[PDB]
């Protein structure tokens, strides 16, 4: 009758801690399913870039391999794209070897700033934070041509703030999720026990 009390206030408290845990895992899935909100709004964006990406005509390419002597605005919206790929020269005869050549078209297809390095995104940050060029209005105004790619460029950049933002939100949701599906599991094997 001692034991059995013994085990009856044992089982008492592990009842009441297996209440808690199922209470903490109900919060951990309600802070789970606001992460998962922030992750579908960060997929949309992505989709959204990739559809910017889309959004590239093959003549629009050629008019700048064809351009000898351009626009200052043009010239820095493809400085823009120059040292994302990682090319630190900037004279227009010099640079034109990278537009020229046709690895040029597919790198621009499967690009993400996910591998991108932090250190060379900074510098694209620092330069392209006080363009003229990287206002839409100057792009647009100066050629169509430079249009839709210095679009995607400004889609990239805004996309690296998105994702500073992205990957603690994203390191969030993974913990939230896992700590709710632990936390549930938890639960089921205290009641178990209960």
């Amino acid at each position: 009758v001692k034991d059995q009390q013994e085990a009856e206030k044992k089982k008492v408290m592990s009842q009441e801690i297996q209440e808690q845990l199922h209470k903490q895992q109900e919060v951990i899935a309600d802070k789970q399913m606001s992460v998962k909100e922030d992750l579908d709004k960060v997929e949309p964006a992505v989709i959204e870039a990739q559809n910017a990406v889309k959004s590239i005509k093959k003549q629009h390419l050629v008019e700048v391999r064809s351009m000898a002597n351009p626009p200052a605005a043009v010239k820095l919206a493809l400085e823009s794209i120059c040292l994302l790929l990682g090319e630190s020269t900037t004279d227009w005869k010099q640079i034109r070897s990278i537009i020229m050549r046709e690895n040029f078209i597919p790198t621009i297809v499967n690009f993400s700033a996910e591998e991108i390095s932090d250190a060379i995104r900074e510098k694209m940050k620092k330069n392209y934070m006080s363009n003229p060029s990287y206002n839409y209005e100057i792009v647009n105004r100066a050629s169509l041509a430079c249009g839709p790619m210095v679009k995607w460029a400004i889609a990239q950049l805004n996309y690296a703030d998105m994702l500073k933002r992205v990957e603690p939100l994203r390191n969030e949701l993974q913990k939230l999720e896992d700590d709710a599906k632990d936390n549930q599991q938890k639960a089921n094997e205290v009641e178990q026990m209960i």
